[PDB]
DNA sequence: AAAGATGAGACAATGGCGATTAC
RNA sequence: AACUUGAAAAAGUGGCACCGAGUCGGUGCU
DNA sequence: GTAATGCCATTGTCTCATCTTT
C-alpha cells in the first residue's frame, strides 16, 4: 500500500529503509534463483550497501571527459544546423572587418541592417558551443548577481560551516573593494585589511583569492600532503575541485561554490561598469574594448621598439622558444608567462606610460579566446541571444517560428544519461559513486514494491563521524579561542589555574574558561572545584530551538537566575550584566549572535522574526549537493504532467538534516553505535523516513522548506499562535514554540522548570489525521531497531586501471600430475590480472591451456570479482578478497538494549542532558552492569560458529576476565574495540585495553569451492544461490 | 617570534609471496 | 551482482497479509 | 607431495624537524 523510502547517502555506504504509514518496516518473501533447494527467503525491507572508493569502470564512467562534452556540443550544433538547413539551402572583407567572432556578435546586436545568414549561424554557434555554466538559476537579478549579496552569502556559508572561530563582516563595503579597477592581489589585500581576524593565507582569504582570479594553495588550510592549486579560469578546475574535495570531504563543496559565485558577481560588475550605450551586449562590447586596447598598445609598442630598440626584436617576435610574443601567439605560452616575459622590457623603455597601468590590471594585449571565458554564466549568452533574435525577428519569420527551439538549445542541461548528470556535480568521486548507487537502490526498491512509487523519499547526507585525528584539531581551535580571549580581556585566570587542550573537550570546563571564570547571570565568581553542582543553561530554551552548540550555552550555578519567564533571561539581569556581556563580546570570547540572544529582552524578548529564524535554521538544507541529489531523484521519480505545462509531483523528496535524526536518537534513547555492525546506516535511513513522514504529515504548509519543488511560499511568522494554548493547538496556527520536534516529546521542560504537556495523540489540524501515537509508534521504532536481519551488501567490483588482479575465475578442468602426466580433475581459483584480462576474455580456452589447464568445461567457468559472497555451514559467510584469501561476511546483530547500554557506558562523562535525565541513565547503567558479561557471551557464541578464530577468541575472553575489575566505562569502550573481531569485511588487528589481538586471516580459498555462492542485487533483496558442489 | 612548506619516518590497513610445518 | 536477449549504448526476469524475531522463521491466502 | 598458516609491498595519513617568509 502507501510507503516511504529513507536514504542515508555517504561516501563509503548508502543506507536505505522502507517504512509504511504506521512507521513499520515491511518483511517480504523474495524469490531465490539458481540450482539449489532454496526457492524463497524472508527479508526485511531495510539495509545498507557498502562499497570501495576506488578505480572502477563505473568510476571512470562518472569522471568528466572531453569526449562526452564534445558529443554534447556536437549534438547542440546538429540541432542548430537542422533548424538552419531549409533556409541555408536557399542562401577577405569579413576577416579584415571582424578579426574575432565578438566583433560580428556585437554588430548583430547593434546593427539594424539585414545580415547574411551564415554569419548569424556563426554567432549563434559560438554562443552555443561555449555557452557557460548553469550555477545561477533563473533571470539575472541583484539578489543572485550583485557582489554585496554574494559576499554576504559566502561569509554566511563560511560561518555556518564552522560556527566557532567565525568571521563577522557587516561594516565591509564588498562592492567598493571587489569591483574597484585594480589588480587581483591588491583587491584581495584591500578586502583582508577590512577584516582584522582573517589573513590572506587563511581559508576565507584563499577563497577570496580564488574568486578574484588568483591561484591559491589550500594545503595549509587543510594540512594536505600534495599541493592542490585551483584557478576558476583553468579548464581543469572542476576535476581539480573534485580531487580536492575527495581529500577533505564534500562538506566544504558549497564553500568553493560560493567562491565561484562571488567571482561571477565581480565579472558581472566588471562588464556592467562600462556602458557606452544604455543597454547592450556587455560581454561582446568588453571583448571589443579589449581588442581596441590590444591594437593601440600593440602598434604603440612596435613603433617605440622599432624607433628606440632595433635589437632583440627577433627574440620577441621570431624566437618563440622562450615565451615571447611569438610564443604567446604561435607557441604554448600562457598569458601570465607572456606578461612575466615582457614586464622588464616595458619597464626599461621610455614612453611606456598607460601600458603599465593596463599591464598591472592584467588587461594588456589580451586575446579574445583566453582561459577566462569559463567563468562567463549562461544568462549573459541567453540575453545576447534573445537580443539578436529580437533584432532580426521581423526580417526572418523562421526566427519567430523557432524562438523557443533555439532558447531550449542554449538553456537545456530531454533526458540524458544519469552518469552525465552525476559527472557535472561538484563533489568527490566517492560521493558521486554513492549518488549513483543511491539512484540504483531507489530503482530496485520501487521495482520490489510492484512498480508502486513511494509517497515520500527522505534523503540525508550522512555525516562523517569523528575520526579522532580531528578530535585534537577542535581542541586546538578552542584553546586558541581561550588564549586570545584571555589575552584580550586581561584577567590572568590561566596563570593561577593552567589547563591543556586535552581537558578542554569537556563542555562545562570549556564554558568555565570561555566566561572568564564568572557567572553569566550573577555578579559572583564561580567555584573552580564544584562544577558538578553548576548547570549549563540555554540562552534560547530547547522548546524554541534545538541548539546545543557553545553559541547557545552558558554556565551558571543555577538556571533559576534567568528569572521566571520561559523566554530569554529577564531584563532585570540583562540590564545589570550587559556591560560584562559587552566585555566578553569585544574580546572574541563569544559571537555576535550569542550576545544578541543574551540581550534579547532589551528588544522585547523573543519575537516572530526570531522564531522564523529558528524554523528556517532547523528545516532548510544549505548543501547544494543535497539539492542536486534531490533534483535527480525528483526528476527520475516524478515525470507526469497535465494539460498545462505543470509538473505533477506524485513523490515528494524530503531533504533532512543529520542533526534532526541525531537529536531524535539522543532524546528518546534510540542510540547509535557505529562500531557494532553496519546496520546503523539502514537504521539512520529508517529514522529519517520516520521523521520526514511525521514532519510532512504534521506541517504540510511548510513543504516549501523541505520538499523539493515549486510550492506556495508559505510565510512562517503568521503561522505562530499569539498565546501558548489559547491560540496554539486550537486554531489554524501550527505552533507557538519554534522547535519542530516538540510534538514527539511527551513533556516539554522550559528554562524555568515548568513542565508543559502535549496530547497523547498528535494529529493534523486541517485534515484530522493522526500523525504520531506516543505509545505505539515509539514501540514500533524500538522494534524496528531491534530487528536482527538487516540487508548489508558489499558491492562486488571488477578492478580496473606485482600485477593487480582484475577478478578471479573459477575454472573446472583437468591438470597433468606426475611423470606420466595422468590427467586429474581439479577445481581451483585463478586470478586474471588486469594486463591479462582482454586476452582471457578474447579466447578463455586458449588462455587457460597456455596456463596448463586441459579439457576445460567452458560453460562452467564463473567470473568472481572481489567481495563475491559464499555461504558455508551454520550461516557462516565469507567474501572473496583475492584468489587465495577470504574476508568475514557476517554482521553481528546485537540486541538494542545492549547497544543502548554500550552507548551509555561509553558516554559516562559526556551526556549533554538535564541532571534528572543524567541520573536516570547513570542508575540504569549501574543497575544493568551484568550486560557487560552478556555482551561478551554474545561475542563468544557469534564467534564460535561464524569467525572460527579460536586463538583470538581465547585471547579475548582471557583479557575480559583479566579486566573485570576495571570501571564500567573502560570495559564498555574496550568491548567497542572487540566488535572488530566480528565486523563484516577484512580481518583487522585490535586492542582490548593494552592486549593486542592480531588478525586471523582466511588464507585458504579451498572451502568456498564447495560452498554456496551468492550473487546479490545492489539492495541484497534479490539473490541467486549456486551450490558449487559439482 | 610565528607560520608555512617540503621531505622523511612510524602508523594503518589489506593483500601477496615465501618458508616452515602438518597431513 | 546473477540470468535471458543483443556487437555495443541498452532492454527485460523475482506474489500479498498475519503471528513472531539470532542474521530471518512459521502459518493463511494467492 | 600439497596445502595451510611472518614479512614485505603498496596506497594513504599523520607527525616531526629544518628552513624560509612575514
Amino acid at each position: 500500500k502507501k510507503y516511504s523510502i529513507g536514504l542515508d547517502i555517504g561516501t563509503n555506504s548508502v543506507g536505505w529503509a522502507v517504512i509504511t504509514d504506521e512507521y513499520k518496516v515491511p518483511s517480504k518473501k523474495f524469490k531465490v534463483l539458481g540450482n539449489t533447494d532454496r526457492h524463497s527467503i524472508k527479508k526485511n525491507l531495510i539495509g545498507a550497501l557498502l562499497f570501495d572508493s576506488g578505480e572502477t569502470a563505473e568510476a571512470t564512467r562518472l569522471k568528466r571527459t572531453a569526449r562526452r562534452r564534445y558529443t554534447r556540443r556536437k549534438n547542440r550544433i546538429c540541432y542548430l544546423q537542422e533548424i538552419f538547413s531549409n533556409e541555408m539551402a536557399k542562401v577577405v572583407a569579413y576577416h579584415e572587418k571582424y578579426p574575432t567572432i565578438y566583433h560580428l556578435r556585437k554588430k548583430l546586436v547593434d546593427s539594424t541592417d539585414k545580415a547574411d545568414l551564415r554569419l548569424i549561424y556563426l554567432a549563434l554557434a559560438h554562443m552555443i558551443k561555449f555557452r557557460g555554466h548553469f550555477l545561477i538559476e533563473g533571470d539575472l537579478n541583484p539578489d543572485n548577481s550583485d557582489v554585496d549579496k554574494l559576499f554576504i552569502q559566502l561569509v554566511q556559508t563560511y560561518n555556518q560551516l564552522f560556527e566557532e572561530n567565525p568571521i563577522n563582516a557587516s561594516g565591509v563595503d564588498a562592492k567598493a573593494i571587489l569591483s574597484a579597477r585594480l589588480s587581483k592581489s591588491r583587491r584581495l589585500e584591500n578586502l583582508i585589511a577590512q577584516l582584522p581576524g582573517e589573513k590572506k593565507n587563511g581559508l576565507f582569504g584563499n577563497l577570496i583569492a580564488l574568486s578574484l582570479g588568483l591561484t591559491p594553495n589550500f594545503k595549509s588550510n587543510f594540512d594536505l600532503a600534495e599541493d592542490a592549486k585551483l584557478q576558476l579560469s583553468k579548464d581543469t578546475y572542476d576535476d581539480d575541485l573534485d580531487n580536492l574535495l575527495a581529500q577533505i570531504g564534500d562538506q566544504y563543496a558549497d564553500l568553493f561554490l560560493a567562491a565561484k559565485n562571488l567571482s561571477d558577481a565581480i565579472l558581472l560588475s566588471d562588464i556592467l561598469r562600462v556602458n557606452t550605450e544604455i543597454t547592450k551586449a556587455p560581454l561582446s562590447a568588453s571583448m571589443i574594448k579589449r581588442y581596441d586596447e590590444h591594437h593601440q598598445d600593440l602598434t604603440l609598442l612596435k613603433a617605440l621598439v622599432r624607433q628606440q630598440l632595433p635589437e632583440k626584436y627577433k627574440e620577441i617576435f621570431f624566437d618563440q622558444s622562450k615565451n615571447g610574443y611569438a610564443g604567446y601567439i604561435d607557441g604554448g605560452a600562457s598569458q601570465e608567462e607572456f606578461y612575466k616575459f615582457i614586464k622588464p622590457i616595458l619597464e626599461k623603455m621610455d614612453g611606456t606610460e598607460e601600458l603599465l597601468v593596463k599591464l598591472n590590471r592584467e588587461d594588456l594585449l589580451r586575446k579574445q579566446r583566453t582561459f577566462d571565458n569559463g567563468s562567463i554564466p549562461h544568462q549573459i549568452h541567453l540575453g545576447e541571444l534573445h537580443a539578436i533574435l529580437r533584432r532580426q525577428e521581423d526580417f526572418y519569420p523562421f526566427l519567430k517560428d523557432n524562438r523557443e527551439k533555439i532558447e531550449k538549445i542554449l538553456t537545456f542541461r530531454q533526458g540524458d544519461s544519469l552518469h552525465e548528470h552525476i559527472a557535472n556535480l561538484a563533489g568527490s568521486p566517492a560521493i558521486k559513486k554513492g549518488i549513483l548507487q543511491t539512484v540504483k537502490v531507489v530503482d530496485e526498491l520501487v521495482k520490489v514494491m510492484g512498480r508502486h512509487k513511494p509517497e515520500n523519499i527522505v534523503i540525508e547526507m550522512a555525516r562523517e563521524n569523528q575520526t579522532t585525528q580531528k578530535g585534537q584539531k577542535n581542541s586546538r581551535e578552542r584553546m586558541k579561542r581561550i588564549e586570545e580571549g584571555i589575552k584580550e580581556l586581561g584577567s590572568q585566570i590561566l596563570k593561577e589555574h593552567p589547563v591543556e587542550n586535552t581537558q578542554l573537550q569537556n563542555e562545562k570546563l570549556y564554558l568555565y574558561y570561555l566566561q572568564n571564570g564568572r557567572d553569566m547571570y550573577v555578579d559572583q565568581e564561580l567555584d573552580i572545584n564544584r562544577l558538578s553542582d553548576y548547570d549549563v543553561d540555554h540562552i534560547v530554551p530547547q522548546s524554541f530551538l534545538k541548539d546545543d552548540s557553545i553559541d547557545n550555552k552558558v554556565l551558571t550555578r543555577s538556571d533559576k537566575n534567568r528569572g521566571k519567564s520561559d523566554n530569554v533571561p529577564s531584563e532585570e539581569v540583562v540590564k545589570k550584566m550587559k556591560n560584562y556581556w559587552r566585555q566578553l563580546l569585544n574580546a572574541k570570547l563569544i559571537t555576535q549572535r550569542k550576545f544578541d540572544n543574551l540581550t534579547k529582552a532589551e528588544r522585547g524578548g523573543l519575537s516572530e522574526l526570531d522564531k522564523a529564524g529558528f524554523i528556517k535554521r532547523q528545516l532548510v538544507e544549505t548543501r547544494q549537493i543535497t539539492k542536486h541529489v534531490a533534483q535527480i531523484l525528483d526528476s527520475r521519480m516524478n515525470t507526469k504532467y497535465d494539460e498545462n505545462d505543470k509538473l505533477i509531483r506524485e513523490v515528494k523528496v524530503i531533504t533532512l538534516k543529520s542533526k534532526l535524526v541525531s537529536d531524535f536518537r539522543k532524546d528518546f534513547q534510540f542510540y547509535k553505535v557505529r562500531e557494532i555492525n553496519n546496520y546503523h546506516h539502514a537504521h539512520d535511513a529508517y529514522l529519517n523516513a520516520v521523521v520526514g513522514t511525521a514532519l510532512i504529515k504534521k506541517y504540510p504548509k511548510l513543504e516549501s522548506e523541505f520538499v523539493y519543488g515549486d510550492y506556495k511560499v508559505y510565510d512562517v511568522r503568521k503561522m505562530i499562535a499569539k498565546s501558548e494554548q489559547e491560540i496554539g493547538k486550537a486554531t489554524a496556527k501550527y505552533f507557538f514554540y519554534s522547535n519542530i520536534m516538540n510534538f514527539f516529546k511527551t513533556e516539554i521542560t522550559l528554562a524555568n522548570g515548568e513542565i508543559r504537556k502535549r496530547p497523547l495523540i498528535e494529529t493534523n489540524g486541517e485534515t484530522g489525521e493522526i500523525v504520531w501515537d506516543k505509545g505505539r509508534d515509539f514501540a514500533t521504532v524500538r522494534k524496528v531497531l531491534s530487528m536482527p536481519q538487516v540487508n548489508i551488501v558489499k558491492k562486488t567490483e571488477v578492478q580496473t586501471g606485482s600485477p593487480t588482479v582484475a577478478y578471479s575465475v573459477l575454472v573446472v578442468a583437468k591438470v597433468e600430475k606426475g611423470k606420466s602426466k595422468k590427467l586429474k580433475s581439479v577445481k581451483e581459483l585463478l586470478g586474471i590480472t588486469i594486463m591479462e584480462r582482454s586476452s582471457f576474455e578474447k579466447n578463455p580456452i586458449d588462455f587457460l591451456e597456455a596456463k596448463g589447464y586441459k579439457e576445460v568445461k567452458k560453460d562452467l567457468i564463473i567470473k568472481l570479482p572481489k567481495y563475491s559472497l559464499f555461504e558455508l555451514e551454520n550461516g557462516r559467510k565469507r567474501m572473496l578478497a583475492s584468489a587465495g584469501e577470504l574476508q568475514k561476511g557476517n554482521e553481528l546483530a546485537l540486541p538494542s538494549k545492549y547497544v543502548n547500554f554500550l552507548y551509555l557506558a561509553s558516554h559516562y562523562e559526556k551526556l549533554k542532558g538535564s541532571p534528572e535525565d543524567n541520573e536516570q541513565k547513570q542508575l540504569f547503567v549501574e543497575q544493568h552492569k551484568h550486560y557487560l558479561d552478556e555482551i561478551i557471551e554474545q561475542i563468544s557464541e557469534f564467534s564460535k560458529r561464524v569467525i572460527l578464530a579460536d586463538a583470538n577468541l581465547d585471547k579475548v575472553l582471557s583479557a575480559y576476565n583479566k579486566h573485570r575489575d576495571k570501571p564500567i566505562r573502560e570495559q564498555a569502550e574496550n568491548i567497542i574495540h572487540l566488535f572488530t573481531l566480528t565486523n563484516l569485511g577484512a580481518p583487522a588487528a585490535f586492542k582490548y585495553f593494552d592486549t593486542t589481538i592480531d588478525r586471523k586471516r582466511y588464507c585458504s580459498t579451498k572451502e568456498v569451492l564447495d560452498a554456496t555462492l551468492i550473487h546479490q542485487s545492489i539492495t541484497g533483496l534479490y539473490e541467486t544461490r549456486i551450490d558449487l558442489s559439482q
